[PDB]
């Protein structure tokens, strides 16, 4: 598939399942559209959020709910949420792995662009 | 508010990256609180803002696109961000450390008894 | 059983071609071989996958960082990237070692399933 | 010349009383105890600096991770976090080892300066 957001806990060293995400892309005005959304589920080396959508080029933004999985643990977490916002700048098809590693106070976010 | 940012291509600090500061607004939108940037000398090797600061749910930017551009590299990502809550239950010290390459990027927060 | 992925994170893209060596521990400092080989790519496939098995231990990856900055014209920080850890000790379990490159750092993370 | 600091990516603060052991690769190719210590806090500076001085050559720093985090009732993944590299190659350097910790992850970067 074209897109794919893992998220993972670097606590426990799991698929953070069940957490919402918001996809993006960026247009007139700063006005912010929304381009796809989902919760993180997992089968076998599966466990994020997938898209089939292409992405032509842009500026995206993928919102990750990171405040409510840590609530469900108990646990008030430094971030209010992860956001990744990056340029696909390549306009031919590419394909984009987006992975966040998530911590109470701290989270890592991965980029990985390949080219069929 | 303290903002360290290291460069993990060069093994060094991220010299002169740009920072802003903003403080939510009663529509959910932001408003700008503070600037400056990434500045070094010895061991200071970040950006260390004066201004008090309120509760309430704030939003540090750190431009790294500009930052790695200038190192003829095309990065990722547009910048990199941290929305936190601030002093919410009495004064709360803290230091927001970065750790950057063009392709990822780690935000980690430091909180201390002031 | 096990998977490893190595990624560039200055490209943004799988480490391919990077030598990976994996052992288990005999006794203090003595190490069994358990399977090796090289990161290799087919489309979504972007690290080394063993068929072998781990047996309840401890277990060590090798992975020849260094060969893959020097092919490169880089002279990174670290010798390799080497990662530690003790397995099947609460059962048969499948896991993914990711290690994240940079000249000047790099990180690992495990990801362990059922 | 060696500075190593640790971060609780868990707890938000540095890694207090983290142990810290330094080889250094022998001419037979090895590793000799080079330098003893546990992060320590005092300031802003948790880290553990040492006073021993080096000169060209391999060295490795074992960072304790899994003790520290038994300690805080947690079984981690990795047995330790270690950094292998060939320091003063080209000039005596200053070098400080920033290691972010977490349960099931970690990442190390060092901070190489020009004195």
């Amino acid at each position: 598939c074209p897109l794919m957001v893992k998220v993972l806990d670097a606590v426990r060293g799991s698929p953070a399942i069940n957490v919402a995400v918001h996809v993006f892309r960026k247009a007139a005005d700063d006005t912010w559209e929304p381009f796809a959304s989902g919760k993180t589920s997992e089968s076998s080396d599966s466990h994020g959020l997938t898209t089939e959508e292409e992405f032509v080029e842009g500026i995206y933004k993928v919102e990750i709910d990171t405040k409510s999985y840590w609530k469900a643990l108990g646990i008030s977490p430094f971030h209010e949420h992860a956001e990744v916002v990056f340029t696909a700048n390549d306009s031919g098809p590419r394909r984009y792995t987006i992975a966040a590693l998530l911590s109470p106070y701290s989270y890592s976010t991965t980029a990985v662009v390949t080219n069929p």
